[PDB]
């Protein structure tokens, strides 16, 4: 397939005065190991205390006198909030660095611990919370190069705490690195395997969230017309939406049954009511919003709006499709921006992360699951904002609309968990996005260690 060039995955390669920063008590032991495993290294311990739920305004009056206790010195912030499993955290570890930059300390690294944030060894798998927080610092590093240090993942003591230090006081730029009792692992994008002649072929009853979006009706017209049964699409407005009806019959046209119903995605009853009446063999959720906001200017309602519809309803879907036997494919839309990253889209990329995580766990479990971390899309429709105009630059390409279901029904031959499927000039993204970051992430694909110098 002339799309095999687009595949892409994420692999394994395995390779001053601190701030630690816990929620209240967290854990007596951690604090204590990792105050030991930095002083022998040359650094200068000094605990702090962040409950979750703390906003930035919170955060930064608790950091304050701390950052500016060292003046010219840089001030190491080991942050620990992503140890407790939940979105609160991430809330707070977002607000953790908003803080920071906030209080215009010269001279700061930020380097957050998680566990089980990424499945790295056969049998982990990633946990929500965790993986959430990865995809965010990765928009970190590329909107706050200088105060930005790095993610660790932590086994979950001896050696492994003892790595972790080595990874904060590293040579290389491995700002994306895996403690395990095997040794440290640098995350590595390489190009996937090809998808060839594998396709897909739809039957049955087909859910389509987003249905009256770009892709959605994109999605839907190419499943209806390639042996769909029926084909069941959810909207904001429903029905009631903008040639919802005109489509509909379109589709009808292929001999597809088509029925169109509201919903807020997020929404249990509305969701639920949908799968009962219309038991789903195969679900499509392109449901979501565009997010184009600084960390800077990112607020906390702006991060539940663009989680919502994205995250919480794949969650949903994930739940109401647990006592369904005949679903035998689950696809969830992921981004690029969540799996390499990309500036002002931070809460997009906490919320694509997340239903990649949500992909390996349901397959791990058992369970049908697809997560395609698209680049720029081809073609009418497509809105974009200022996070596609810099991954645009940067030097990803509009992949054409039905080259790029092509690459879906390819991807979903393989089987394939995650992957990325994306249109990309390396010869212009390598060196772009090492003039704002450099780093290992991208030496594992040939085209981009040409052009990086």
């Amino acid at each position: 397939s002339p799309t095999d060039a687009w595949r892409y995955r994420v692999t394994w390669k395995a390779l001053g005065r601190c701030l630690l920063v816990a929620p209240p008590t967290t854990d007596g032991e951690l604090l204590d190991g990792l105050t030991t495993v930095l002083s022998e290294r040359g650094a200068s311990v000094a605990r702090l205390e962040v409950p979750i739920g703390a906003r930035r305004a919170e955060v930064a009056e608790l950091l304050k006198p701390s950052m500016e206790s060292a003046g010219e010195e840089n001030t190491t912030v080991v942050s620990l909030l992503g140890l407790v499993p939940s979105t609160d955290a991430v809330r707070t570890s977002i607000a953790l660095l908003q803080a920071v930059s906030d209080i215009g300390v010269p001279a700061a690294r930020v380097w957050a611990l998680t566990r089980r944030a990424v499945a790295v060894v056969p049998g982990e798998t990633p946990q929500d919370a965790g993986a959430q927080l990865w995809g965010f610092g990765r928009v970190a590093a590329l909107e706050l190069p200088d105060i930005w240090g790095g993610l660790i993942d932590l086994p979950e003591n001896r050696r492994a705490l003892e790595l972790a230090a080595a990874v904060l006081a590293g040579r290389d730029g491995e700002d994306q690195v895996a403690v395990r009792a095997s040794g440290i692992y640098g995350r590595r994008v390489s190009r996937a395997a090809a998808a060839g002649a594998a396709s897909w072929q739809p039957s049955g009853t087909v859910l389509i969230t987003g249905g009256m979006g770009a892709i959605g009706r994109r999605l839907a017209r190419r499943l209806a017309a390639e042996g769909a049964e029926r084909l069941v699409l959810t909207s904001r407005r429903g029905p009631e939406a903008p040639g919802a009806a005109e489509l509909a019959e379109e589709l009808r046209g292929h001999g597809c049954e088509v029925v169109h119903a509201a919903c807020d995605v997020a929404e249990r009853d509305a969701l639920a009511a949908l799968v009962t009446a219309y038991p789903p063999n195969a679900v499509f959720h392109t449901a979501g919003i565009l997010d184009d906001a600084v960390i800077d200017t990112l607020s906390p309602e702006s991060f539940e709006t663009v989680r919502g519809a994205k995250v919480c309803g794949a969650e949903l879907l994930h739940q109401l499709t647990a006592d369904i036997k005949g679903l035998d494919a689950f696809v969830l839309f992921s981004s690029v921006t969540g799996t390499w990253g990309n500036a002002g889209q931070g809460a997009y990329a906490a919320a694509n992360a997340a239903l990649d995580a949500l992909a390996e766990r349901r397959r791990a479990a058992g369970l049908p699951a697809t997560s395609v971390a698209w680049g720029l899309w081809g073609g009418g429709g497509m809105a974009a904002g200022a996070g596609e105009e810099s991954l645009s630059r940067r030097g990803l390409r509009a992949m054409d609309p039905d080259a790029a279901v092509d690459a879906l029904l390819g991807a979903m031959g393989r089987n394939d968990v995650c992957v990325t499927v994306v249109d990309v000039d390396w010869e212009r993204f390598a060196p772009a996005t090492n003039a704002i970051r450099p780093g290992r992430l991208f030496d594992t694909v040939p085209e981009a260690r040409e052009a990086l110098t």
